[PDB]
C-alpha cells in the first residue's frame, strides 16, 4: 500500500510505505530486474521457442490442446505470450505476492484472461492437468544462481507430463582464458614493490562470489584470448536426470597462443527450443555475431584460478570446470576441486573495484611522486578505512602512523609491515591515540564504509579531531575535495531505469505504476554503477556541486544548480576529486575525448541519476544537493527548473 505524497521541494508527486511494508516494496522495487523487460531480444526469444512447442505439442498429442506452465511469471509477459500463439491453457508461478497480483491484475485485464491462471507459490513447493510445456526466465549472468536447476529439475517430475517441452531447452557455459594486466588487478593480492613472487599475504584464490562485467566494454587491448572458447557444461532442461547440482568436469583445449592464464571470461547461450536456429547468446560484441543484444540484467562473468596456469601456442591445454547447485568455479588439474573462499582476509573486505583500485595507485608512478614529495623525512600520519596510502608514504618518510579504526585491516596491515620488514611505520586505533603531532597528514580519503562510492566524507570528522589535538595549522592533504556532475547521453544504461510501457503489443503499464510506486518509497534517487562498463557520449561540461575545503571547519553546504544538455542526455553522473597536493584525483570521470567519450575510473564506481519520466523531456533539470554536518551524508533531490 503506496501512500502519496508531495516531494516539497520539486512539489513531484511520490509515494511512501509503512515500516511492515518496507521490505515487501524494495523486493518489489528490485522486480523489474534492471531492463529485463525492455531486452526486446530475449522477448522475441522466449516469443519464438513459444510458438515452435506450442505448435509442435499441437501436432503431437490427440487431444490438440496445450497447456503450457510459467515459472516465475513476473509481469505475466511470458503467459501472455504463450497464450497468444497457441495455449489452450497456462498456469503460471510466482513466489513473490505482490508481484503475484501484479501478474494477475495484468493478465486479467487482457485478450487472453481466459486462458491463463497467476499462483502465488514456488514451483518447488506445488503440486497441481499435468503440463505440457514449461516456460522459465529464471536465469541470472552464472546461468544457474537464481534457482533454475532445481526449478526445472523439480518442475519435470511432478508438474509436468512425460515427454514434456521446455523453453529454453538447452544451454551451454564457455569459457575463455585470456591474459590479460586489467583482469588481474580485480584480484591481485597489492605488490608493495611490484615483484611478481611478493605474497605478504600468503596464497588466495580471491573472492567466490560471482564477478559479473559488461565485457563488450572492456577495450581490445586490456585483454589477450589464449584459445578459442571452451565448453564447461552443456545444459539439458527437459530431461531431470540430465540436472545434477553438484558437477566437475576436466575439459581439454588447444591453446592458439602462449600467454598466461590472468582470467577466465564466461557467458552462456540457451537453446530456445532445441532446434540449434534460435539463440540467446551473452557472448560479448566483440565475440557473438548473430546474436548480440546489449542488456544488463545478463552480462559475462570473471573467474580465477587459485594459482598461476601458463599456456603454450598449438599445446593443448585443461581447465577443471566446477559446479555446485547455485556457483559455478574453476581450478587446475590434480589441484582441489571444492569451491574456494578468500583465506587472505582482503578479498572479503574490498569489493573487486577496490582492490583495482589498490593495485592501480601501487603501481601508479606519477600518484607515487606526489607521495614522496609530501612524505619525504616528515612524521606522516593517515586516515582512512582500509586505505593502503600509508604503506606508500613509508617509502620516503621518517615515520608513517596508519589511523584505521576497523582491526581486520590493522591485522591486515601488520602482515605488509612484517612480510616487506618496514622499519617506519606503527598502526593505531583512534584518532585520539595520534599523540605526537606529525608534521602532515595524508589521506586519499578512502573508508570501506562509506555509505556511497560519492562519500568518503568521514576524512573531514576524522581531520577536525586532528586539528583540536594538533592546531588548525596542521598540513592535510588532499586539501580540496569537489562533487561534479556531467550530463550524459548513455547508449543503453538508461532502460534499466525508464518505463517499460508496452512490450511486444503487451500493456504493462500497471507494473511501471507499482514498479515506479515501489522505486520512490526505496530506492535511492542517485544509483550507482560501475560506468566504465557502460558507453555514452558527453552533452555539456562537468560542472561543480558542492566543494569541501580542508582548512575547517566542517560545514553543512547546500547546493542548488540548473543542469543543461538534459533534452539530448538521459543520465546525469556524479562523483569527486580531490587535490591531493599538486596533483588531482578524480573518483569518477578521468577524461573526454575529442568525439565526446568519458573514461572512468574502474576503481570505484560513480553515481548516476536517471531523470523520472515526468522529467524524461526537460531541457535542464533542477538538482537540489546538501551536505550535513550531522549526519556527514549528501541528498539530493532533482527536479524540474
Ligand atoms: N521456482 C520458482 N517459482 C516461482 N517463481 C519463481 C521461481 N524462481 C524464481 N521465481 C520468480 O521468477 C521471476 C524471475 S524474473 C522473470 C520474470 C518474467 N517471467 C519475465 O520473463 O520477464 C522472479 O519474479 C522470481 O520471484
Amino acid at each position: 500500500m503506496f501512500l502519496e505524497k508531495i516531494n516539497q521541494k520539486t512539489g513531484e508527486r511520490e509515494w511512501v510505505v509503512a515500516e511492515e511494508d518496507y521490505d515487501m516494496a524494495q523486493e518489489l522495487a528490485r522486480s523489474r530486474f534492471g531492463d529485463m523487460i525492455l531486452d526486446f531480444d530475449r522477448n522475441d526469444k522466449f516469443l519464438a521457442g513459444l510458438k515452435t512447442t506450442i505448435a509442435e505439442k499441437k501436432h503431437e498429442n490427440t487431444d490438440g490442446k496445450v497447456h503450457v506452465l510459467d515459472i516465475g511469471t513476473g509481469t505475466g509477459l511470458l503467459s501472455l505470450m504463450a497464450a497468444r500463439e497457441g495455449a489452450d491453457k497456462v498456469t503460471a508461478l510466482e513466489v513473490f505476492k505482490p508481484m503475484g497480483d501484479c501478474a494477475r491484475h495484468i493478465t486479467s485485464n487482457s485478450p487472453w484472461s481466459d486462458k491463463i491462471t497467476v499462483i502465488s507459490e514456488r514451483s518447488t513447493d506445488v503440486s497441481q492437468s499435468r503440463a505440457d510445456i514449461i516456460v522459465a526466465e529464471v536465469f541470472d549472468t552464472e546461468l544457474i544462481g537464481e534457482g533454475a536447476l532445481r526449478t526445472f529439475k523439480e518442475a519435470l517430475e511432478r508438474l509436468a507430463k512425460p515427454g514434456c517441452r521446455v523453453v529454453p531447452s538447452t544451454g551451454n557455459v564457455y569459457i575463455v582464458p585470456v591474459e590479460s594486466h586489467l583482469l588481474k588487478m580485480f584480484n591481485d593480492i597489492p605488490r608493495l614493490n611490484g615483484e611478481k613472487d611478493e605474497e605478504p599475504l600468503g596464497r588466495c584464490s580471491g573472492t567466490a562470489a560471482v564477478f559479473d562485467v559488461q565485457l563488450s566494454e572492456m577495450k581490445t587491448h586490456e585483454f589477450r584470448e589464449l584459445s578459442e572458447p571452451i565448453v564447461a557444461f552443456k545444459f539439458d532442461f527437459e530431461h531431470e536426470e540430465k540436472i545434477i547440482f553438484d558437477e566437475s568436469f576436466v575439459r581439454e583445449a588447444v591453446a592458439h597462443s602462449s600467454g598466461t592464464i590472468d582470467a577466465l571470461l564466461m557467458w552462456w547461450d540457451i537453446d530456445m527450443d532445441r532446434n540449434g536456429t534460435t539463440f540467446i547468446d551473452m557472448g560479448p560484441k566483440w565475440k557473438n555475431k548473430n546474436n548480440y543484444a546489449w542488456r544488463d540484467h545478463w552480462m559475462q562473468a570473471v573467474y580465477y584460478l587459485p594459482e598461476k596456469k601458463k599456456v603454450e601456442m598449438n599445446q593443448t591445454f585443461e581447465i577443471v570446470c566446477n559446479h555446485d547447485e547455485f556457483s559455478l568455479w574453476f581450478s587446475n588439474v590434480g589441484k582441489d576441486k571444492s569451491r574456494s573462499y578468500c583465506v587472505c582476509g582482503l578479498h572479503s573486505m574490498l569489493s573487486r573495484q577496490t582492490v583495482y583500485h589498490v593495485n592501480e595507485m601501487f603501481e601508479n608512478q606519477k600518484f607515487k611522486d606526489e607521495v614522496d614529495k609530501l612524505s619525504k623525512g616528515l612524521h606522516v600520519a593517515t586516515v582512512g578505512e582500509g586505505s593502503f596510502l600509508g604503506l606508500l608514504a613509508a617509502k620516503t618518510a621518517k615515520r608513517v602512523t596508519i589511523i584505521d579504526g576497523n582491526e581486520r585491516f590493522r591485522d591486515i596491515f601488520f602482515k605488509y609491515i612484517h612480510y616487506y620488514k618496514l622499519t617506519n611505520v606503527e598502526i593505531i586505533e583512534k584518532v585520539t591515540s595520534l599523540t605526537d603531532s606529525p608534521d602532515i597528514v595524508l589521506a586519499e580519503p578512502f573508508y570501506m564504509s562509506a555509505m556511497n562510492p560519492w562519500n568518503h566524507l568521514r576524512f573531514l570528522y576524522d581531520v577536525e579531531v586532528l586539528k583540536m589535538m594538533h592546531g588548525d595549522e596542521l598540513r592535510v592533504e588532499p586539501h580540496m575535495g569537489v562533487l561534479k556532475a556531467i550530463p550524459e547521453k548513455f547508449e543503453d544504461l538508461q532502460n534499466i531505469a525508464s518505463d517499460v510501457g508496452t512490450v511486444n503489443g503487451f500493456d504493462l503499464s500497471f507494473f511501471d505504476e507499482i514498479s515506479t510506486k515501489a522505486r520512490t518509497a526505496t530506492d535511492a534517487i542517485v544509483d550507482e554503477q560501475s560506468l566504465w562498463e557502460y558507453a555514452g557520449i558527453v552533452k555539456g561540461d562537468a560542472v561543480e556541486i558542492l566543494r569541501f575545503p580542508i582548512d575547517g571547519r566542517v560545514s553543512s553546504q547546500k547546493c542548488v544548480v540548473n543542469i543543461d544538455n538534459m533534452s539530448s542526455s538521459n543520465a546525469i553522473p556524479m562523483w569527486m576529486e580531490w587535490e591531493f597536493g599538486g596533483i588531482n584525483l578524480s573518483t569518477g570521470l578521468l577524461s573526454i575525448s575529442s568525439a565526446g567519450v568519458p573514461e572512468w575510473n574502474k576503481g570505484y564506481k560513480q553515481g548516476v541519476y536517471f531523470p523520472i519520466t515526468a522529467l524524461r523531456n526537460d531541457k535542464s533539470l533542477c538538482l537540489h544537493a546538501l551536505f550535513d554536518k550531522s549526519t556527514g551524508d549528501i541528498n539530493f533531490q532533482f527536479g524540474k527548473s
